[PDB]
């Protein structure tokens, strides 16, 4: 069992910033990718950001170049650095596993302009 925690999100206006943490606790080591999803009202859940062991990424194209997926390797956290902030990023956002399945809580994240 591997537990996923989110923390961080908040209210932001169109061009600022906000870094979202997904902090894995319990066998990690069988983790070999992490990934951040986003849902909207009315929408499905789509895919954000994917980063594996070796620290290769993928991006959606709807935020490439302004968000950032990374992992700090001594305490097992991959953080959303969400930068260059639109309308269109207003979502819950949430961390998983490669293992599809148990979803944390999510954060909320509002971008006005
Ligand atoms: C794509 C991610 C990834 O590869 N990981 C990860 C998973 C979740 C959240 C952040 C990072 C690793 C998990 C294992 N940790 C080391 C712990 C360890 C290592 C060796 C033996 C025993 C324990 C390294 C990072």
């Amino acid at each position: 069992q591997v537990q996923l925690v989110e923390s961080g999100g908040g209210l932001a206006q169109a061009g600022g910033s906000l870094q979202l943490s997904c902090a894995a606790s319990g066998s990690t080591s069988r983790v070999n990718a992490m990934g951040w999803y986003r849902q909207t009202p009315g929408k499905e859940r789509e895919l954000v950001a994917a980063i594996d062991r070796s620290g290769a990424t993928v991006y959606s194209e709807s935020v490439r170049g302004r968000f950032t997926i990374s992992k700090n390797d001594a305490k097992d956290i991959v953080w959303l650095q969400m930068n260059n902030l639109t309308t269109e990023d207003t979502a819950v956002y949430y961390c998983r596993s490669g293992v599809l399945g148990s979803w944390g809580l999510g954060t909320q994240v509002t971008v006005s302009s």
